[PDB]
């Protein structure tokens, strides 16, 4: 057990191991708060998160567990790594606070939105990380430029796993929180697959190429109209797959429109980018290209290496369908804190 010291920071007492020095507030929110620090043990600039209300309710305790399990599992260059997790508690009985540690990220994909080779390299890396997380049945569900961290050398990591679900109010109106979302999840059409994330990649790739939001809807309905103008109204085949009678019935109220010519939308773009976009931005999620198929697409020929695109270890998420009491989720979280072993 290391020695901890105490410090008042963004209104709470932070108690962290001495190895972590120069804590400075960088962020705050209902999730808790984040400080930058220097980890003297590794030489790394880290983000240290102190969870707020980790075990306040069943849903909170389970979410804290879910985040720790997810972050502990991620062992990939294009995905956030867990550097450390700790608590000042010496036993389960006195366990209350959880701190999570990862690499301090600076620039995101927003503070970057480029040449075609840049776009290649960035989208290549997203798909690389997606192949990895999808191979473990982990779906991101919320990919947007703001959780794609990029360094000076254009190296990319996907962030944001097991975070608190967005509220209805947060998804309302002219907001980037919804612009990258696949229509099936935006309108709750059906059970959604791993390729919800591929739809988001298409949106982000289009934005990298053009400098502009692809579907900047002023609300859910306006956004769907923007989507259907590009990719065409659904055929009978996908209509049957929308399990909500309400949604399907509404979709049917709309004037039929054909899929547009993507070369006429993405003017001047590499024809291979255009082809990839057409294969990612398919309305029927059963027909969308997957991460693994996309990595093999000619657009990425300069970066594609089938021997350097690893898959993940099996990820047991049986806990997701488990009902437990607050104290049970907390004990499982404890066990996970205690069993953590740092990366090399
Ligand atoms: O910005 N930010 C961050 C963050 C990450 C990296 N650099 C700056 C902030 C995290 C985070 C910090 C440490 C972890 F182990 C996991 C997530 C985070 N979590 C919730 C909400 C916002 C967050």
């Amino acid at each position: 057990r290391p020695t901890f010291y105490r410090q008042e920071l963004n209104k709470t007492i932070w108690e962290v191991p001495e190895r972590y020095q120069n804590l400075s507030p960088v962020g705050s929110g209902a999730y808790g708060s984040v400080c930058a620090a220097f980890d003297t043990k590794t030489g790394l600039r880290v983000a240290v998160k102190k969870l707020s209300r980790p075990f306040q309710s069943i849903i909170h305790a389970k979410r804290t567990y879910r985040e720790l399990r997810l972050l502990k599992h991620m062992k990939h260059e294009n995905v956030i790594g867990l550097l450390d997790v700790f608590t000042p508690a010496r036993s389960l009985e006195e366990f209350n606070d959880v701190y999570l540690v990862t690499h301090l990220m600076g620039a995101d994909l927003n503070n970057i939105v480029l040449t075609d080779d840049h776009v290649q390299f960035l989208i290549y890396q997203i798909l690389r990380g997606l192949k990895y997380i999808h191979s473990a049945d982990i779906i991101h569900r919320d990919l947007k430029p703001s959780n794609l961290a990029v360094n000076e050398d254009c190296e990319l990591k996907i962030l944001d796993f097991g975070l608190a679900r967005h509220t209805d109010d947060e998804m309302t109106g002219y907001v980037a929180t919804r612009w990258y979302r696949a229509p099936e999840i935006m309108l709750n059409w059906m059970h959604y697959n791993q390729t919800v994330d591929i739809w988001s990649v298409g949106c982000i790739m289009a934005e990298l190429l053009t400098g502009r939001t692809l579907f900047p809807g002023t609300d859910h309905i306006d956004q769907l109209k923007l989507i259907l103008r590009l990719v065409g109204t659904p055929g009978a085949e996908l209509l049957k797959k929308i399990s909500s009678e309400s949604a399907r019935n509404y979709i049917q109220s709309l004037t039929q429109m054909p899929k547009m010519n993507f070369a006429n939308v993405f003017i001047g773009a590499n024809p291979l980018a255009v082809d990839l976009l057409e294969k990612m931005l398919v309305l029927d999620s059963d027909k969308r290209i997957t991460a693994a198929q996309a990595l093999a697409h000619a657009y990425f020929a300069q970066y594609h290496d089938p021997d350097d695109e690893p898959v993940a270890d099996p990820y047991d998420q049986s806990f997701e369908s488990r009902d437990l009491l607050i104290d049970e989720w907390k004990s499982l979280t404890y066990d996970e804190v205690i069993s953590f072993v740092p990366p090399p």
